[PDB]
């Protein structure tokens, strides 16, 4: 007896890319060069399937993976371009020991439509979800997670729930960062 997600979710993983790889060989593109360059690794149907999926994925935080693995409702296009109106909300998990919790908690929220019921009136908003391991200087073992909307207008909202819900299960700041980058100011 699986459960259905409200809406499928299809899962890929693609190189890590630049504005300028993505200009001079892929026509400026971020999404013909997903379609390019990604691998499949399942078109998620349930809540079972979720799961699984989430698990098998490389520990980002031990530097298994420089791919951004993505996360899209329905298969949508992984583009800035096709978010028109839209924005990112990033969370940074600089603490390994916290991040696949995080990323548990982030990203089922959004498949299992916490989000869109409790913030979003029941409508999806959140239609792409992003996981990267992103080092630097000062944090070495950083993942970044990034949660895509449509609508900037519900920015700030998203931004609150998730933050309070990782809070809730024992991720604050310095552990985890939140920012919000609007897709127009980006490009
Ligand atoms: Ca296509
Ligand atoms: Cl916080
Ligand atoms: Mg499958």
């Amino acid at each position: 007896e699986s459960h259905a997600l409200k809406d499928p979710w299809f899962v890929s993983y693609i190189p890590q890319l630049t504005t300028e790889i993505v200009k001079n060989n892929y026509e400026g593109d971020w999404n013909l060069a997903k379609e390019a360059l990604q691998q499949p690794l399942d078109y998620v149907r349930t809540v079972e399937e979720f799961w699984s999926t989430l698990n098998s994925l490389p520990k980002l935080h031990q530097l298994e993976s420089s791919s951004t693995f993505v996360f899209a409702r329905n298969n949508v296009d992984a583009s800035y371009e096709a978010f028109p109106n839209g924005t990112r909300i990033i969370v940074d998990i600089r603490k390994a020991a916290m991040a696949e919790k995080a990323t548990a908690v982030i990203l089922s929220s959004v498949i299992g439509e916490s989000v869109s019921q409790e913030v979003c009136g029941g409508k999806p908003i959140c239609d792409v979800l992003r996981l990267s391991s992103r080092p630097n200087k000062e944090s070495p073992e950083l993942v970044r997670l990034e949660v895509w909307l449509s609508d900037q207008t519900y920015g700030k909202a998203v931004l609150a729930y998730v933050r309070k819900a990782l809070n809730d299960v024992g991720m604050s700041q310095p552990h985890v960062i939140f920012g919000e980058s609007l897709f127009e100011k980006e490009k």
